[PDB]
């Protein structure tokens, strides 16, 4: 497993215990060996879990989320997946790690996508050893793995929108429930639903994840209503999962602007991963999973993939090489490698309208490769009359950094800056200049 050129891939069921018990002894043959290593954590939550987990061994944790005070002489990192890339991608001194361990390695986010990409090509080279960590690996073709216990499968038409009748399971439940929706504002109207039925509710997001899963064990609840970052990782002691099934998928058109297209069916090892949140203690068998479609290969073609070539070919590797894609991902993407490999000064403002700007990676890559700096926002302005983003169907305005108030209409459209209340804040802040 340790030694170079090899990538073993650990594919425990759900709660097998990859994380508690697996990663702990890999960890410790690791030092023992003087194996510089990285451990990577999908999200902040997972390495607190991480942390729990590890106690006692020498791991130098590359995050705030763990409050540790570090010896200095550990030779095993722990930090997040999009830690790992932005790193590599910003003139930081990155080490050559001997051994490159990916915990929940099925997540999707280009970041994480570029990190296995990475990883992979080094195991390739005959440069490095790799363990990626998951019960669904890329390709993986069964929504229902083996669990800690049995689980009582059901497919049922789930709810995607508020409801007056016809679906009295869904209340007359006395347990807790985690259900998973295909968008944040979906989420909204049946958490909303459920708030006037009496049920307490707690909602989770990529955005407010860390501070509101602190509310999962702080206090008692009935529902989390979550999107699909739920599937990394994130533990529940619930009763039953009700699965929408559906998801959305983000889609570049003509090359020219990005759309959210769905909802639509989540591929296998999504709905596997949904499913996986229960089930877990052998002491509780019949768990529910209710579940309202049917899967399929959505990843290809879905703009995460073409967003991990941009990343990729911004990351040095040696000369002018660079890093392939993780072979069992690699066909969800017609591109050329090195297509999108920016100059020096482009490639610093890809990183910082990323890093500082919190634009989606798409969107990034058009500003700096049209020559823009990062502080010039005449873009946000000058597009086309049909890239109008609307606010409650009016369109929006701002304050420019000039005094100028000013309608929304940036010359490329990525619907993820505008696609729930939150991101189009962010979205107007960015645009007045105020970051
Ligand atoms: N899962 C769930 N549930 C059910 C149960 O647990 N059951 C049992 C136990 C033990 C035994 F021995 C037998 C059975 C409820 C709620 S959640």
């Amino acid at each position: 497993m340790l030694k170079k050129k090899q990538l073993t891939v650990l594919d425990l069921h759900p709660g097998a215990g990859k994380t508690r018990r697996v990663l702990p002894e890999i960890v410790r043959e690791a030092i023992k060996k003087r194996l510089r290593t990285v451990i990577l954590a999908p999200t902040r939550v997972v390495a607190a879990e991480m942390e729990e987990a590890l106690r006692g061994l020498p791991v130098r944790y590359m995050t705030t989320a763990v409050n540790v005070t570090h010896s200095g002489t550990e030779i095993v990192d722990l930090m997040c997946h999009a830690t790992f890339t932005s790193r590599l991608l910003q003139p930081i001194r990155v080490p050559n790690y001997n051994l490159n361990i990916m915990d929940e390695a099925h997540f999707t986010d280009p970041s994480s996508i570029a990190a296995r990409g990475y990883i992979s090509t080094r195991v390739e080279m005959g440069e490095a050893a790799a363990i990626f960590m998951t019960a669904t690996p890329p390709g993986t073709r069964d929504a229902f793995p083996d669990s800690n216990s049995p689980i009582m499968d059901t497919e049922v038409e789930v709810p995607e929108r508020a409801w007056s009748s016809g679906f009295d399971w869904v209340t007359d439940h006395s347990g807790k429930t985690v259900w998973f929706v295909p968008s944040v504002r979906n989420g909204n109207e049946i958490a909303a639903c459920l708030t006037k039925a009496g049920k307490r509710v707690i909602q989770l997001s990529r955005k407010t994840f860390e501070t509101e899963f602190q509310k999962t064990k702080n206090q008692e609840w009935d529902f989390v209503i979550t999107t699909d970052i739920s599937e990394m990782g994130a533990n529940f002691k619930a009763d039953r999962v009700i699965d929408s099934r559906r998801c959305l998928k983000p889609v570049i058109l003509d090359g020219e602007r990005v759309i959210l297209a769905g909802p639509m069916p989540v591929t296998h090892a999504s709905a596997a991963q949904r499913r996986g949140r229960i089930g877990r203690n052998p002491n509780k068998p019949g768990d529910e999973y209710m579940y309202g479609g049917g899967c399929a290969e959505t990843d290809e073609g879905h703009a995460h993939w073409l967003e991990a070539r941009m990343l990729l070919d911004n990351i040095y590797l040696q000369d002018g090489l660079i890093a392939s894609l993780y072979r069992p991902e690699a066909d969800k993407v017609a591109a050329i490698e090195g297509e999108f490999k920016l100059r020096t000064e482009q490639r610093k403002t890809f990183v910082e309208l990323m890093k500082r700007g919190d634009l989606p990676v798409w969107l990034a890559y058009q500003v700096a490769s049209a020559g823009i700096t990062y502080t010039d926002r005449r873009w946000c302005f000058d597009g086309t009359t049909n890239n109008t983003i609307m606010e409650d169907s009016v369109p929006a305005e701002v304050w420019t950094k000039y005094g100028e108030k000013r309608v929304l209409k940036p010359r490329w459209m990525d619907a993820r800056v505008c696609s729930d209340h939150a991101a189009l804040k962010s979205f107007k802040e960015f645009a007045a200049g105020k970051r």
